[PDB]
């Protein structure tokens, strides 16, 4: 049902915004089907889990005439693809800026054999104004509808900063400077679990957990209802560990299961398996990793995945993942206490991230 | 005087804005500092153009006053003035990596920079753009305005990115256009008319640079309906067409040195003005020709197109043009005198700042 009723919407946002291209952009026919294919391609093939997210959270809290329902769903649905649009466009540039070769099963956008990077830089832009153009069409009489964009806004923001945080993270920031060049760094001092931790909790956190829990209590007009200090705690928990789980599955999983190949160790990224390995490695381990780490060369990359597991590093993860469940059970109960209905959505996103496989 | 409070209303974005960075979003002082750059090298040193209109606009409408309306309003323009010149700073970042371009204002261009990488390049760009809403949100909390201000400013965004496909698409004959297949840049140039530049043009310029600027400085002076929109309209649409015209021209013949920049548009094969306006009146010598050479980064091939530009009287092309932009634009300018004399002295000042540029 929520599936059927989701893409249904997929259906009325994709006409909206075709038909006023056709009519008011002076569109051609062929453009047209260009976009539409970038606008599926981008947008679906997915697991949707941030857009179900909200119509869960609207679902549960209509209570707490049919006519009611059907609107506050059909809100949740467009807000729902807000954020499912708004990743699009964030894994459309993402991709080009992290050099990966496939998304979804599919080449990355950029990779894919008649779209220029030039061309993808824009349509992945185009991705982000859609957002807007959806929210202003489908909620032009919502008295919400100010509040709404103001965090969404503010939440696009933050994932701006999360991302210079991820592709500034190998350079020593005591040498950023636009006017000299400077190679990845050679210490790898920056790669503790401080600056991973606010990597994450900026890049992922707020767009994947908190956005899709504060639509769903806006479109249902119960955002006063809840402690907000608490629901701001378990997305940033929640958060932190689905990107956890996020590098160690680019390390670890097969990417048939993923649909995408790994790029974080030739990428030099300051993921959770380098600074855990680096906190605990011996000298020698360390200089192995910073004689194999950030570059393309396949078997490096097999030293570097030969060195995680020599340190123990499922042991690390398994405990991490323990006291993550341990504090999320403790705040959705301080969440139950006031908000029954809530603490149901966000315990049900919870089951969605705990030891997923994805 | 009007850069004078322009500048110092910059300072008090770039305060707002970097500070909220270090309290709010727990950036360390390097990224605090690489940020600072960022903005001043991406938004300052050009000319303010679409800045100041905004201001000029404000200014004018000012008599429809004890000084704190005054105050007030100006103010005003001067956030939104930034608005439209830090949304601009996020065009020229990305545009100039879609575009393969060298140098911007004098000083390589923002992914050119030694330390910018391009995958920084792009967000620093994306930044840009995510500074003007903030900006916004701030200084104009609470301003009835707001959110008309906020829907406008997004739709012209939207119309400059349609405009932007346009544009980087152009040299792509559109029936072939299919994402899983690739395809080489045209060889008929069936697709270089008039007609597609026109389209190009209005959408990638002219509403952000001429229409907006216009709409942003009546908002703030709360003079948005004094104004006939239809005629208003005619006038940014056709003054934005030229200033793109004049940018196509100079790309080709205006020294880099003066220029700032160094031209990409025969390189990039652009459905330029030039190139439509040739091909419509060449014969087909002159075009076999020039199928030969545009698109190439062969400094002897840009040297034949810019050649065959001149044998063809192109210059000649382009003064009739103007003379007839001008006409218009001169018979717009007294319709919107009629009922609205402030604003249409705005209007003739930026013309006066577009009319026969040497930029
Ligand atoms: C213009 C730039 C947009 C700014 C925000 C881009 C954010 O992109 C993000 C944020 C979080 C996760 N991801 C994708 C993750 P992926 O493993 O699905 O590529 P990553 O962090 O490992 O690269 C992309
Ligand atoms: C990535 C999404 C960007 C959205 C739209 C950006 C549009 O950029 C534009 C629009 C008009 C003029 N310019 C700059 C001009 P330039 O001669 O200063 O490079 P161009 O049109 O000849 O490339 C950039
Ligand atoms: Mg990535
Ligand atoms: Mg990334
Ligand atoms: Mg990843
Ligand atoms: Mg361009
Ligand atoms: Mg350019
Ligand atoms: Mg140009």
């Amino acid at each position: 049902m929520p599936m059927q009723m989701f893409m249904q919407v997929y259906d009325e946002i994709q006409m909206f915004l075709l038909e006023e291209l056709e009519l008011k952009f002076d569109m051609d026919p062929n453009r047209v089907r260009y976009l539409r294919k970038m606008m599926d391609t981008t947008c679906l093939g997915g697991k949707y889990n941030r857009g179900l997210t909200v119509i869960d959270v609207a679902e549960s809290l209509l209570s707490l005439d049919g006519a009611r329902r059907k609107r506050v769903l059909h809100d949740a649905c467009v807000c729902g693809w807000m954020i499912e649009f708004l990743q699009a466009h964030y894994l459309v540039e993402d991709d080009i800026m992290d050099n990966s070769v496939t998304r979804r099963g599919k080449p990355c956008w950029y990779r894919h054999p008649d779209v220029t990077v030039q061309c993808a830089i824009n349509d992945g832009l185009l991705l982000k104004s859609w957002t807007h153009m959806m929210a202003m069409h489908f909620f032009a009489d919502r008295p919400f509808l100010q509040d709404l964009l103001c965090r969404f806004n503010r939440v696009d923001y933050t994932t701006a900063v999360g991302q210079l945080y991820d592709v500034t993270s190998m350079f020593d920031s005591n040498k950023l400077d636009p006017d000299v060049s400077q190679p990845t760094t050679t210490d790898f001092a920056e790669f503790t679990l401080s600056n991973y931790k606010r990597i994450v909790k900026y890049k992922t956190a707020y767009y994947t957990y908190l956005l899709p829990l504060v639509m769903g209590l806006i479109v249902s007009e119960a955002l006063p209802t809840v402690d907000m200090g608490v629901t701001e705690e378990l997305a940033m928990l929640m958060g932190e560990y689905f990107q956890v789980q996020d590098d160690v599955m680019d390390c670890f999983t097969p990417p048939e299961r993923l649909g995408k190949v790994g790029t974080d160790i030739q990428d030099a990224k300051c993921s959770w398996l380098a600074v855990t390995f680096l906190a605990k490695a011996s000298s020698a381990q360390v200089a192995e990793f910073k004689a194999n780490y950030g570059s393309g060369d396949s078997e490096k990359v097999a030293t570097v995945r030969r060195l995680y597991e020599e340190a123990d590093l499922q042991g690390d993860y398994v405990a991490y993942e323990a006291a993550v469940a341990e504090q999320v059970k403790e705040l959705i109960e301080k969440l139950r206490l006031c908000s029954p209905g809530f603490a149901a959505s966000v315990e049900t996103l919870w089951g969605k991230t705990y030891k997923r496989q994805k």
